[PDB]
């Protein structure tokens, strides 16, 4: 209990209505009503700030807030700057997830506590393969979601790597892959879609109902 | 010019009317107006045949059916059974996809006729990752679409070494995997999607405009 801070990312179609309430509000809430969660620093925009200020005697969390950066990876950190000095771990979570599940979240906190990294995938779906410079196919893949969930010793150790040898940050998961650390995938729901695009809203409100 | 035989798949979600038009039918049309298809060989229930042959004197192709199969590969390969005994290459579509643009079939037919073997691919967007057993991450990705064209040979051999060695097919390229022979990934559009529920049905509609 109160061991984990949220990092929530919401640095716009995060902030559409999705039956009446913002898109990043969702996520928000499910992480507040969590004992596990002590704090959720959001990173936004300051001209939003209210959106979330709004909710803060209501909700069972500490509130904070940080910058965003030009990059993910850059406001990720800005929130890793923010957390309680004796938190456990830190979750990561991009805020256009609206629909996240408590018990998927649960799961994935579980298993960043125990393995030391662990983030949230479902089995890819459709036929993906790795393709070479020359566009031709080079002879089981999982789709990850957010949470991203790690102790912040490690999460800083990445950072620090990255940095002082000057490392290239790809895709969501990069910064671990330059650590010899293992990192976990716990299998989550198809539900949890990334909500960009007004289809991806319509998409929201099936699952909602 | 006709030295292409489309293999049309529609062994429900392909009927469903986008527009009015059963959604088989755009891709369908889409390849009858092409100057390099021959024929069409659609692959699909007997009940459906009506839906495609009310067109056939109206279109400038030689129409052919062929039964489905359990499996995606049997059905791919009783329509291969049909094919004119001189075309130069099988084209093979899910006609679940009915928004593939012309210029994109035009693309892979290109690139089947000159690599043996070909497939439209668009760059998966999603952070995607190898997992083992333990389910931890193993330390560029393409989404594969259809058409995928290939020369009949080719294809004809894929299945006899199948068959005969008793090997697994487990996606959409898994028996040219198999062979030695190289595969091309055409970069397609992202607007080429499978439509298999109301959502894309949406989708469809919008990119239809
Ligand atoms: N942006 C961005 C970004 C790039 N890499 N990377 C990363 O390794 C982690 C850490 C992490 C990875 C997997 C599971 C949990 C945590 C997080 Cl949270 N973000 C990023
Ligand atoms: N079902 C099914 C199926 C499984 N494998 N496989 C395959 O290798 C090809 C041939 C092919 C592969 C890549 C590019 C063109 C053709 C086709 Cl057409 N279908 C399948
Ligand atoms: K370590
Ligand atoms: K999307
Ligand atoms: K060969
Ligand atoms: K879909």
């Amino acid at each position: 209990e109160k061991s984990v801070s949220v990092i929530l990312l919401a640095g716009p179609k995060q902030y559409i209505p999705l039956l009446g309430q913002p898109i990043a509000l969702y996520s928000f809430f499910t992480f507040s009503r969590m004992p596990e969660v002590k704090e959720i620093v959001v990173v936004c925009d300051p001209f939003f700030r209210d959106i979330f200020e709004e909710y803060e005697e209501s909700i069972d969390v500490d509130l904070s807030f940080a910058i965003p950066g030009k990059e993910r990876q850059d406001s990720v950190y800005s929130g890793l700057q923010e957390i309680d000095v004796n938190s456990e771990l830190v979750c990561i979570h991009d805020s256009a997830r609206p629909l996240v599940n408590t018990e998927d979240v649960e799961k994935v906190l579980k298993d960043g506590s125990a393995v030391g990294a662990a983030v949230l995938g479902v089995p890819a779906k459709a036929t993906i393969k790795e393709v070479n410079s020359d566009s031709l196919v080079v002879k089981t893949l999982w789709e990850m979601q957010t949470p991203q969930v790690i102790k912040p010793e490690l999460l800083k150790k990445g950072f620090e790597l990255v940095k002082s040898e000057g490392l290239a940050v790809t895709d969501d998961v990069s910064i671990v892959e330059y650590l010899k650390h293992p990192v976990y995938v716990s299998q989550g729901s198809y539900t949890n879609i990334k909500v960009t695009t007004p289809d991806d809203l319509l998409l929201a409100e099936r699952i909602l109902s």
